[PDB]
C-alpha cells in the first residue's frame, strides 16, 4: 500500500493515452467526437474516486497527483501544445484572401460575444456574480478550439472557401478570447478597473507579446536556416523556441504566452517553407498534431475529473437545480450569442475577402465549437479559485459550465451542422468538379493495370491472381456537345489543370504556387458559363506596385535591391511564367483536339486577351528588374535538379547498396545545397553583350574569328516590345540573333494556316535563310517583350558561307526556323531544344540534288526546300518553288527540275478531353496477362 | 520576487531544449560530443547556483524544482525515452545473423564486467564500501549507451558487420545491466543475500518483464493491424503502450520496466512492419529519436546540476583528493574490465556469429561508451541516497564517478577509436565498393542534366543559368582487362545488383529483401577471386525445416495450413525469386556485354550451378504447399500496385486538384486495402484444372466448344522436375499447354545456338507448330520445376484448323515459341508478355505467298518460315526450308520456291559494364541549353 507516489503521473497520463486512443478508434464514423467520451470517463472516474472515495489502488493516486496542478503550469504545458500546430498548419496565401474576413470575427466578433454572453450571465445567473467575473466566464466561454472545428469541416463536404473562413476564424477567436479571459481575470484579483491601466495592459499583452513571437519567430528561422541536415534537431528547436516563448512573455515580460505562441505559429507557417526542409516538414506537422492530440486528450479527461471532485464534493453542486437548469439557460445565451455577432457582422462581412452566403451564414453558426481551449481556461479558474476575490464555489462552477457548454455544443453543434450542410446541398460534388474524380479514379485504374502487367511473367513464382488483386481496388470502380460554349471552356480550364499537374509532376513549379494555380483554376470552373474567370483568382498574387521603383535610388545599393527585388517577386513571376505557359499548351491542346471552329477560336481569343495582365506584369518586371527573372528561374531549375537528387538519394537508402557514410555524405552535401539556395536567391551575373554571343548557338559554333573586339564595345540589345526587327518582303540585310525575349512572326504570303503561337524563343537566329538564300524576308518580326537580340550584317554570312563545313551548319541553322515558318501545325509545339535533336540527327542530311534527279519522301518522313524548284511526280505539272513543304500522299515522289537543296527529316494528360480520346491475338495477350477479359 | 513556482519546470526544460540543440549544432564535426558540453553546462550551473549561491531568477527556481524529481520518476520518465528507439530502430534480419555474438557479450559480457569492477572497488575504493555497494557501483557502470555508439558508428567508416555487433552489444549491454543495477539495489536496501531470493527475484525481474513487454506488443501490434489510417494514433500507441507497459512492470508486478519497454521495441522491430504503414514508420522513427535526443539533453544536464551540487555541497567531495585521484583509477579499471571481457570471450566469439578479427576484436575494445543510462541511474542512486543502506555520501559519490566516467569515455574512447580505426586501415574504401559510389556520382550528374534538359526552353521567364545550378552540385564531380576471372565475376555481381535495384524501383520486391539481397552481394563483392559467393548470405533467410511437413497431418485444418505456411515461407521465397531472377538476366546481361568469352562460360556455369540450392528450396516448396508460391506472388504484386496507387495519391494530394474529402477518401480507401493485405495472406482459390484452361491463351481464346465436359473428370496435371514431354525428332502427337511452371528444351538440329536460358514461362502453347504442320518435333521438352501442363490430341488441333480466323491465330500462336526456338539471342531475353505485343500488332505480315513470289526483309524486320521452301536472292543457291530465320543482308529480297507461309515483325542498369558503355549541329544543341560545352 502506497500513497500518490510521483511515479502515478505516469500511470495517469498513459492510461489517458490509451482511453483517447481508444475512443478515437472506436468513434470515427459516430456522430459523437472521442472528446466528449474522454470527458465522460473522466467525470465517472472523478465521481467514483471522490464522491465514492473507492479505492483506485494507484489510478486514483495518479488522479489526486493531477488533481493538483498548478493553474499555471497547466496553460504553460498545455495551452502552447493545443495551438501551436493549429497556427503552424496555415495557409498564410489563402490566409492573405480573408485576412479583413476573419478579423472583423476575431476582434469585433470576440467583443460583442464576451459582452453579450456576461451581460447575460450577470442579468440571469443568481449566483451574486460581479461584472469582472461574469465578463471573465463570457471571455473563457468565447473561445473556439481549432481542432474540433477542423475536424468537424473535413468529416463532411464543405467548400473551400468556407472551411478556411471557419478555421481562421476559431483560431483568431481563440487568440482574442485568451486576451479578453487575462484581463477579466486581472480584473477579477486585484487591479482597478480605470481606462489608463486597462489600455496599458491591453497594449503589454497584445503588442508585447505579439512582438516576443515574431522576435522568437524571426531568430529561430535565422537559425533554422543554418541546420542544414538534421530532422530532430529542427523538430526539437520549434518545441524549445514555442515553450520559450511562452515562458518569456508569461513570466519575465507579463504578456501572453498564448498568443507569443499562436504569433510563432504564424510566422513559421509564413516564413519557415525555406526554414524546415521538405522531409523534414512532414514528420514536424505529424509530431505537433500528435501534440495537440494528446493535450486535447489529457485536458477533456482531467477537466473531468476535476469537475467530478467539485461537484461532486460535499453534496451541493451536482444536486442543486441552479445548476442543471442554467447550464441549458447558458448554452441557450452563447447560441443566441453567435447569432447576434453573426448578424451583426453580415452587413459587412459579405463585403470583405470571400464574401459570405446565407446559406454560408447558416453555416457559419451552428459552427462554435468549445474544446480544451475554454476547458483549459476553466481548469485553471477552478485551479486558482478559493480565495477571496474568486471562491471555491466560483471556480468550480465557471469549470462545471464550461465543460457542459463544450459538452453541448461538440453534441448539438457538430449534429445540426451535418444536419444544415445536407439541406442546404452544399455538401454535393458540383457537375464540373464530378468529372476531374472520374478521370483521376479511371487513370488509377490504369495505373494498377499497369503494375500489374510490369509483375507479369515471374515464372519462379507463378503468374499473379488478378481477381484478389482488383479485390483490393474495386473501390475505383463503379459527349461534350462542342456547340455549347459552355463546355469548352470547361475542357479548357481542364487542360490548364493537366499542364499544372505536369508542371508540378516535372517539379517546373513548387506546391504552393501548384495549390494558388489549381485552386484558382477551381475558382473558373464554377464562372464558367460567362467567361474564363481564372486570372481573377491570381491577380491577389501578382502585384507590381509602384513603391519598387523607388528602389533604383542611391540610398540603397544596385547590388541589395536584387535580393528584395527577387524575394517579393518571386511566386507572382512564378505564377504568371506558369499561367501563360499553361494557357499557350491549353489553347494548343484545344485546337489540335476541336480542330477548327467558331467556338474553339472564341475561347482561344478569350484566353489571348485574358493573359494580357499576366503578361504586362512580366514585362513590369522586365523593365525595372533585369536581373530578377533569371535569378528565379535559375533558382527554380536549380530546385528541381536538386529534388530530384534528393530523390534519386532516397532511393538510394532504399537500397543496401552503398556504404552509410558515402550516402550521408551525399545527402548531406545535397541538402547542404538545396539549403544554401533555398535560403537566399543564388548569385547571377549580368552578361556584357559578349557572353550572350558567346551562348549563342549560331556565334562560337560556327565563326572562328568574328568582331569579338566590337563585342565590349557595342550598342545596347535592348529593344521594347512591339518593336519591329525587319518587315516581310524586305530585301536581306542580316540576321538577328535572339537571346533573351519573345519575337512574333507575322506573314501574308506565308500564310498562318493553324499558328496560335507563332513566337521564338531565346537561342534562336533569324534572317538566316533570306540572307543566304537571297529571297525577300518570309515574314515580319515583332517582339512580345523587352528582347535583348544582336544584329550581324549579311556580309559577314556570306563570308562565312566560305566553307562547307560552315554551309551544313548554316543550312541546318535557317531550317531550324524554316520548321516553324512552313508547318506550324506540328513544329510549333515543340520546343526549339527538341527541334535541335531532330536537325542534328544523322538521318537528317543536307543533300544538294541534281538537276532531273528524283526526290522520295517517306510515309514518316516530312522535306523541306532550301533552294531550287521541285516537280511532283503523278500530279499535274504545278511546279513547286524555294521554301514550301514536302509530304507523303498517303507526293512519295518528286522531280528535281533544277539545283536544289533539300532536307528529309523523321515523323501531355488527357485530361481536356477523358470521355473522347480513350480480334484473337490480343485476347490471348489479354488472358495471358490477367486470366480473363477485365481490362 | 517568487520561490520556485512550478512553471519554473517548463523554463528548465526549454533552456535545456535550447542549450542541447546549440550544442549539437556547434560540436557537430569536432570530435567532442555535444553531451560532454551539456554536462559542463550543467556542472557550471550547478555550481555557480549551489557553490555560490548566485541569484538566478526563475532560472535557478527551475534547477532547484529538478533536483527534487523523485527517483522513481526519474527512470519512469527517462528511460523508456532513451532506450525505445535504440530497440525499435533494430534490424531484426540482421541482428538474427548474430544473435550470439552479441548474448555471449549480453549476459556473460555484462557478468564478468560488473564482477571485475566491483571487486576492484571495493578492494581499492577506500570509502568502507559494502560488497552490495561496489557490484551496484560496478553493475551500474557496465551499461553503454546505445546513442553515443550509433552516433560514434555513423561518425568514421566502419564495416556494416562490426557496426551491428557493437550497437547490438550495446543495447543488450544496458539491457543486461538494468537488471543487474536493480538486483544490486535491491540486496543494498534491505534483502537478504540468499541464493533462493536471489533466484526468484531474477526470474520475476527477467521473464516477467520480457512476458509483459511480449503481450504488450502482442497487443499492440493486433490493435495496429486495425487502425487503418490515422498517423497521429499510431505514434501514440507507441507512447502509451511503452509508458504503460514500465509502469505495469515497475509497479503492479515488480518487474523490471526498463527491460520491458527494450522488449516492446524488439517486438515492435521484429513483428510491426506490417502494422505501422509506410508513411507513419518515418515520422515514428523521427519523433522517437527526437525523444531519445531529449531525454539525452535533459538527463545531461540534470546530472550535471545536482553533481554540482552533491560536490559543492558543504565543501568536502569536491576538494577531497580521494574523488580526483579514485576517478581515473575507476576509469582505468573500467578499461581493463573491458579488456578482460574481450579476451576472455574472443577465444569463442570468433567462431560464432559474423566472427572477430583481431582488429575488430581492438576495435570492441574502446567503443564502451558510458552516456545517460548510466547517469540516469546514478542519478537515481543519488535521489535515494541519505538513507542508512546508502549515505547522502555514497550516493552523491556515485552519481560523481559515474559522471566522470561519462565524461572520460566519451573525451578518450571515442577519440581512440577516430585514432584506431583510421590506424588499422578499416575506413577505407574497398576497390570493388569505391566503383559503384562513382557509378552512383557519375549517374546523379546525368539525372541533374536530364533535369536542366526538361526545363529548359521557358521562354517566358528566359534561360537558366548552368554555372549556377552545377555550383550546387558539384560535389558530384571530381579497362577491365576481360582476361582476368577476377573483374568478370566483379562485373556479374555489379550486374546482379543493378538487376536488385531495378527489381526495387519497379516495387518487384520489399525494402528489407532488397536490403537482405544487396547486403550479400556486397558480401560477394569481398571474395570475388576465389568464387561466387553470394548464396551464402541467402541461406540463413532461406530454410525450409522438416517440420512444416507434419503440418499435411489431420492435427490441423488444410486451410490453414496454408497460413503459417505463407508467413513462414515468405521473406525466403521472395529472396530465392529474386536471387534465380537477377542471376537469369545477369547472366544474359554478361553474355551480351563480353559475348563468346571462356571466362564468361565459367561465370555463367558458376551462377547456374550456385543458383541450385534456391532452385531446390523452391521446388521443396512447390511439393509441399503448392498454393503459397501464388499466394505470395498475388501478395507481392497487390503490394505493389497498392504502394504505386498510395504514390499517385499523395502527388494528387501535393495538387491542390480533387476536393479533400474525395482525395481523403481515396487514400483511406488505399491504406485500408494495404493494411487488409499486410494483416493476412490473400485468400486465394485452388483450380481444378478448367480455371487454368480458361486462363491459358490458347483456349477459350481458340476452341468455341471444346472436351469443357471433360474438364471436371481428369487426370491429375502434376509433372515432377525432369519428366519429358516429347522426345525431338519423334513425330507430332498434341500440344502440350503450361499452366504453372518452367519446362526447358534442348536442341541439336537447332544447334541452340545461344540461349542461355531456353525455357518456357506460363501461358505457353508447346507442340504447335509441328501438330500443324506435321514436322517433328524440333526439340525435346524437360521440366524444370514442379509444372502444371495438360494435353490436347493433335487431332483436335487440326479438325479446329478448318476456320481461317483460327488459322490465323494458330500460326501465330506457333510463331510465338518458334521465335524462342529459332532465334533464341534476341528473343529469349524478352518475356512472352512483351512478345505477346510484337506478333498482335498488324504489323505481323501473316501472308500465304505464292509459288514465284519475292520475299522481301527490311532491316528493322524479322522475317519467319512457317512452310514451304525459300530461295535467297543474289546469293549461292542454297535453298532455305521450313523453320529457319530471315535476317537483313546489312537477304533483303528472297524467292518463293512453293506455297509458303511468312510473317515479318518488328526490330536494365549499366552497372555490369559502367565504365565502358558510356559536329556543328550538336554542337549547337549542346550549346543552347547550357551556354557553353559541359556534358
Ligand atoms: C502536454 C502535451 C505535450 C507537451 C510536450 C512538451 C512539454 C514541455 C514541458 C514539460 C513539462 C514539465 C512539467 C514539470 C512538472 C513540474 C512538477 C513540479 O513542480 O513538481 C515539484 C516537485 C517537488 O520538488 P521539491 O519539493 O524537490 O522542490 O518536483 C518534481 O517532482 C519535479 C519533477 C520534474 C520532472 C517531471 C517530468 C517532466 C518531463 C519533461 C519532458
Ligand atoms: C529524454 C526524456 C524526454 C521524454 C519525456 C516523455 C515523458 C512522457 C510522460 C510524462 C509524464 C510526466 C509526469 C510528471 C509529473 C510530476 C508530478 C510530481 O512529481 O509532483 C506530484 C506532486 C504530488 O502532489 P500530491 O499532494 O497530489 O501527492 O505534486 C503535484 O501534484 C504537482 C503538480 C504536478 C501535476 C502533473 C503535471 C505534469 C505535466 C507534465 C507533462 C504531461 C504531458 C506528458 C506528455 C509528454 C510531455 C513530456
Amino acid at each position: 500500500k502506497l500513497e500518490s507516489s510521483p511515479v502515478d503521473a505516469v500511470l495517469f497520463v498513459g492510461m489517458s493515452l490509451v482511453l483517447g486512443i481508444a475512443s478515437r478508434h472506436l468513434l470515427r464514423g459516430t456522430r459523437v467526437p472521442y472528446t466528449v467520451a474522454l470527458l465522460v470517463i473522466g467525470i465517472a472516474l472523478g465521481s467514483l474516486e471522490y464522491g465514492a472515495k473507492h479505492n483506485l489502488g494507484k489510478i486514483g493516486h495518479g488522479i489526486r497527483i493531477w488533481n493538483e496542478i498548478d493553474p499555471e503550469l497547466l496553460l504553460a504545458v498545455f495551452l502552447p501544445a493545443l495551438l501551436f500546430e493549429s497556427s503552424f498548419s496555415m495557409e498564410v496565401h489563402q490566409i492573405k484572401r480573408c485576412l479583413g474576413q476573419m478579423v472583423l470575427l476575431a476582434v469585433p466578433g470576440v467583443l460583442i460575444s464576451t459582452a453579450c454572453l456576461g451581460s447575460l450571465v450577470k442579468v440571469t445567473f443568481p449566483y451574486e456574480w460581479d461584472w469582472k467575473t461574469s465578463l471573465l466566464l463570457g471571455g473563457l466561454l468565447s473561445a473556439t478550439d481549432p481542432v474540433a472545428v477542423v475536424a468537424l469541416l473535413k468529416e463532411l463536404g464543405a467548400s473551400k472557401k468556407l472551411s478556411t473562413i471557419i478555421e481562421g476564424e476559431s483560431l483568431m477567436n481563440d487568440g482574442t478570447a485568451i486576451v479578453v479571459f487575462q484581463l477579466f481575470l486581472k480584473m477579477a484579483m486585484g487591479q482597478n478597473s480605470d481606462w489608463s491601466s486597462i489600455i496599458k495592459f491591453l497594449l503589454k499583452v497584445a503588442l508585447g507579446a505579439v512582438g516576443i513571437g515574431l522576435a522568437f519567430g524571426i531568430a529561430s528561422v535565422i537559425w533554422l536556416k543554418f541546420i542544414f541536415n538534421d530532422t530532430v534537431i529542427e523538430i526539437t528547436l520549434t518545441i524549445a523556441v514555442s515553450y520559450f516563448a511562452y515562458y518569456t512573455a508569461q513570466e519575465w515580460a507579463g504578456a501572453s504566452g498564448v498568443l507569443t505562441v499562436m504569433t510563432l505559429g504564424m510566422f513559421y507557417a509564413a516564413f519557415a517553407r525555406t526554414a524546415f526542409k521538405g522531409d523534414s516538414q512532414k514528420s514536424l506537422h505529424h509530431f505537433w498534431e500528435m501534440v495537440a492530440y494528446i493535450a486535447n486528450t489529457l485536458i477533456f479527461i482531467l477537466s473531468g475529473v476535476v469537475i467530478a471532485e467539485g461537484i461532486l464534493d460535499s453534496d451541493k453542486i451536482a444536486y442543486q437545480g441552479n445548476s442543471w437548469r442554467f447550464l441549458f439557460l447558458l448554452y441557450v445565451y452563447i447560441q443566441l450569442s453567435r447569432v447576434v455577432v453573426v448578424g451583426v457582422l453580415y452587413p459587412l462581412l459579405c463585403r470583405f475577402g470571400y464574401g459570405l452566403d446565407w446559406k454560408e451564414s447558416i453555416i457559419l453558426v451552428w459552427s462554435g465549437l468549445r474544446g480544451a481551449v475554454a476547458l483549459a481556461l476553466s481548469l485553471s479558474v477552478k485551479q486558482s479559485s478559493g480565495n477571496s476575490h474568486i471562491s471555491k464555489e466560483t471556480g468550480t462552477l465557471f469549470l462545471f459550465f464550461t465543460g457542459g457548454i463544450v459538452f453541448l455544443t461538440l453534441i448539438v453543434n457538430g449534429s445540426t451542422t451535418q444536419f444544415v450542410l445536407r439541406l442546404l446541398r452544399m455538401d454535393i460534388l458540383p457537375a464540373p468538379k464530378k468529372r476531374i474524380l472520374e478521370y483521376t479514379k479511371y487513370e488509377m485504374l490504369n495505373k494498377a493495370l499497369r503494375a500489374f502487367q510490369d509483375l507479369g511473367d515471374d515464372e519462379e513464382l507463378g503468374p499473379a491472381d488478378w481477381p484478389t488483386v482488383e479485390s483490393y481496388i474495386s473501390s475505383l470502380k463503379g459527349s461534350l456537345d462542342p456547340k455549347s460554349l459552355k463546355d469548352i471552356r470547361m475542357r479548357f480550364l481542364n487542360g490548364v489543370q493537366a499542364t499544372y499537374w505536369e508542371m508540378l509532376d516535372e517539379g517546373r513549379i513548387s506546391e504552393v504556387t501548384a495549390n494558388i494555380l489549381m485552386q484558382s483554376v477551381d475558382e473558373a470552373l464554377d464562372q464558367v458559363s460567362t467567361t474564363l474567370c481564372d486570372w481573377r483568382g491570381l491577380k491577389p498574387h501578382v502585384n507590381f506596385p509602384n513603391y519598387y521603383n523607388f528602389l533604383h535610388s542611391k540610398v540603397v545599393p544596385r547590388k541589395l535591391v536584387t535580393y528584395f527585388a527577387v524575394e517579393r517577386l518571386e511566386s507572382a513571376c512564378y505564377i504568371s511564367a506558369a499561367f501563360l505557359r499553361a494557357h499557350t499548351i491549353a489553347r494548343q491542346q484545344l485546337y489540335d483536339f476541336l480542330g477548327e471552329s467558331n467556338i474553339g477560336s472564341i475561347v482561344i481569343n478569350e484566353s489571348e486577351k485574358e493573359g494580357e495582365e499576366a503578361k504586362k506584369f512580366l514585362e513590369k518586371v522586365r523593365s525595372s528588374f533585369p536581373q530578377v527573372l533569371r535569378v528565379v528561374k535559375t533558382k527554380q531549375v536549380t530546385y528541381s535538379v536538386l529534388n530530384h537528387l534528393l530523390g534519386y538519394i532516397e532511393n538510394l537508402e532504399k537500397v543496401g547498396l552503398l556504404e552509410e557514410k558515402e550516402i550521408a555524405h551525399l545527402h548531406d552535401a545535397v541538402q547542404t545545397g538545396l539549403k544554401k539556395l533555398l535560403r537566399n536567391p543564388p548569385i547571377v551575373k549580368l552578361p556584357k553583350l559578349s557572353d550572350m554571343i558567346t551562348s549563342h548557338p549560331l556565334s562560337v559554333a560556327l565563326p572562328p574569328a568574328f568582331c569579338e573586339p566590337l563585342k565590349h564595345s557595342k550598342k545596347e540589345p535592348m529593344k521594347l516590345r512591339g518593336v519591329t526587327l525587319y518587315k516581310e518582303g524586305s530585301k536581306p540585310t542580316g540576321v538577328w540573333l535572339i537571346f533573351d525575349g519573345i519575337v512574333k512572326w507575322k506573314s501574308k504570303i506565308l500564310s498562318n494556316n493553324h499558328s496560335l503561337h507563332p513566337t521564338f524563343s531565346h537561342g534562336s537566329t533569324l534572317g538566316l535563310y533570306e540572307v543566304l538564300t537571297g529571297k525577300p524576308y518570309l515574314c515580319d518580326l515583332i517582339t512580345d517583350s523587352m528582347v535583348l537580340c544582336f544584329f550581324i550584317d549579311s556580309e559577314k554570312i556570306l563570308s562565312l558561307q566560305s566553307d562547307s563545313t560552315i554551309d551544313d551548319f548554316l543550312w541546318q541553322e535557317s531550317a531550324l526556323v524554316l520548321l516553324k515558318l512552313l508547318r506550324p501545325q506540328i513544329f510549333e509545339s515543340v520546343a526549339m531544344q527538341e527541334l535541335r535533336a531532330l536537325v542534328s540527327t544523322e538521318s537528317s542530311k543536307l543533300t544538294t540534288y541534281v538537276t532531273g534527279e528524283s526526290i522520295e519522301i517517306d510515309c514518316n518522313s516530312i522535306g523541306l526546300l532550301l533552294e531550287g524548284f521541285v516537280k511532283p511526280v503523278g500530279i499535274k505539272e504545278e511546279l513547286i518553288s524555294s521554301p514550301a513543304a514536302l509530304s507523303p500522299s498517303n507526293a512519295t515522289q518528286y522531280i528535281v527540275e533544277t539545283r536544289a537543296r533539300a532536307i528529309i527529316f523523321n515523323i501531355h494528360r488527357g485530361l481536356m478531353s477523358w470521355p473522347e480520346n480513350i480480334s484473337l491475338s490480343e485476347r490471348a495477350m489479354q488472358l495471358s496477362i490477367f486470366g480473363s477479359m477485365v481490362n
